[PDB]
């Protein structure tokens, strides 16, 4: 059978073409992951339908409720065969689905305007006069909360508390907050989309200090998956041949604008 292929609109992963209107199914997606998937299906043998997640969301589990949602919760709940999106591997998610070996590498990172006397994330705790968040939910927001490390734990419990919610709902939010914040706001994100951010104009942020974790986005299939081995073996083939990072550079540096 035709494979589902579950993906969120996001840049440089996937975004609507341009002419999208007068194109149909797959020719009307562009990215990294679009070129990504088309790869993948290539080595795995099979033709696919891309669609676009259901509620936009990437994958948590309701607590009471017990259900998941977002692309993982179309995986588990079998209203999609694969996930390919920067979908974060964690230990969650992977109790309830399996995770190819990462496509990518990334870390939490520290996005600020140009001009910050902040160089890292001890600057940023041991202070309060500058503001700092992450996103209202996700991987990085799950990184602080579950966290023990003496900064990221003392960091987590400044924020929790902060007074305007420091919290933000999209990366487009924080991006935007951390420009109209005129340097008083920075943003905790993954290093691929500060990389990228980078990158746009107004060329007014940039990423700051190293990584605060190692981490990986990895294709995902519902746990048991006759399509599994596949795709795991395609990820290392194609990263091995070093069109993964070529696929990067694609999508990040060549229409770098900075
Ligand atoms: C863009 C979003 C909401 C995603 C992308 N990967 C992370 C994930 O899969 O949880 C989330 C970002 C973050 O939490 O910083």
């Amino acid at each position: 059978k035709t494979v589902v292929v579950t993906t969120i609109l996001e840049s440089p992963y996937v975004m609507m073409k341009k002419n999208h209107e007068m194109l149909e199914g797959n020719e009307r997606y562009e990215g990294y992951c679009v070129d990504l998937a088309a790869e993948i299906a290539k080595h795995c043998g099979f033709k696919y339908k891309l669609t676009i997640v259901g509620d936009g969301k990437y994958g948590a589990r309701d607590a009471d409720t017990k259900i998941w949602n977002g692309m993982v919760g179309e995986l588990v709940y079998g209203k999609a065969d694969i996930a390919i999106a920067p979908l974060t591997i964690t230990l969650v998610r992977e109790e309830v689905i399996d995770f190819s070996k990462p496509f990518m590498s990334l870390g939490i990172s520290i996005m600020i305007k140009k001009g910050t006397p902040i160089e890292s994330a001890e600057d940023l705790s041991k202070q309060t006069e500058i503001a700092y968040g992450t996103l209202d939910s996700g991987s990085t927001k799950e990184f602080f909360r579950r966290s023990k490390i003496a900064v990221f734990d003392k960091m987590w419990t400044y924020m929790r508390s902060a007074e305007p919610s420091v919290f933000v709902r999209t990366t487009a939010e924080g991006v935007a907050r951390v420009r109209k914040s005129k340097g008083k706001y920075a943003y905790l994100l993954e290093s691929t989309m500060n990389e990228y951010i980078e990158q746009r104009k107004p060329c007014d942020t940039m990423k700051v200090g190293g990584n605060l974790d190692s981490k990986g986005y990895g294709i995902a299939t519902p746990k048991g998956s006759s399509l599994g081995n596949a795709v795991n073996l395609a990820v290392l083939k194609l990263n091995e041949q070093g069109l993964l990072d070529k696929l990067k550079n694609k999508w990040w540096y060549d229409k770098g604008e900075c």
